[PDB]
């Protein structure tokens, strides 16, 4: 408290509130409770008869956690999550060019789909923001799994103990594949981002958007960083 808690399904690009108890490390879907406790963790938990598959980030990450929930069992549905524990409002540093870095996971999508998770290495997912708090201003990049150029764009406005603003593809679009010829490319021009700093004094970040539009293309993500040192 306050805690986001939200759940961003696959199929149809919607954004949920999960019920909470006051616990980034404690995911409650469907009435149950799922333990979220290198880099990142993989499982599966079968509680009253149902199966769950977790993919949770991040093991350096105390305040916030982000990742992939797979309920299996007739049908297999897929939905990403993130929880975290906001910064009290008088907590929110006051600096400029404050690094955070990061990860995210990814469904995008045009036509033709591209996934990516979490990862701490070099080439994979990730996520670098700079908070320049006394403007109230976030930018940052996610830059997809074993691609050059950065992948989102993003940039908001800070209010609070939370930031809002939109997250765009390159112009050009987001290739789908590499393998070019015609290559399918997504284009997502306008998703809209929401986020929140956690922890104490905002050591943390973390945000989501789920979008779709005809003839553009559609990204589901959950992302989250961590405050660097100088």
């Amino acid at each position: 408290t306050v805690l986001d808690a939200v759940e961003l399904t696959l199929n149809d690009k919607k954004i949920k509130n999960l019920d909470n108890f006051s616990n980034a490390a404690q995911l409650v879907v469907d009435g149950i409770m799922i333990d979220l406790a290198e880099f990142t963790r993989k499982f599966e938990h079968t509680i009253n008869g149902k199966t769950y598959e977790v993919e949770v980030c991040c093991s350096n990450l105390n305040y916030l956690k982000y990742g992939m929930l797979t309920r299996k069992g007739k049908q297999v549905e897929q939905s990403m999550f993130l929880q975290g524990e906001r910064t009290d409002e008088k907590e929110i540093p006051t600096d400029q060019n404050v690094v955070y870095r990061g990860s995210w996971y990814g469904h995008i999508a045009n036509g033709t789909s591209w996934s990516g998770n979490a990862s701490d290495k070099e080439g994979g997912n990730r996520a670098e923001f700079t908070v320049n708090f006394a403007d109230k201003k976030i930018t940052g990049k996610l830059t997809a799994e074993n691609r050059q150029a950065q992948t989102f764009t993003i940039e908001g406005m800070i209010q609070g103990n939370g930031f809002e603003g939109t997250a765009k593809t390159a112009e050009s679009g987001f290739d789908l594949d590499q393998k070019n010829t015609r290559t399918p490319k997504a284009y997502i021009t306008d998703a809209k981002v929401k986020g929140g700093f956690y922890g104490p004094k905002a050591e943390e970040l973390g945000g989501w958007f789920a979008y779709h539009k005809s003839d553009n293309g559609s990204a589901t993500v959950v992302f989250g960083a961590k405050r660097q040192q100088p």
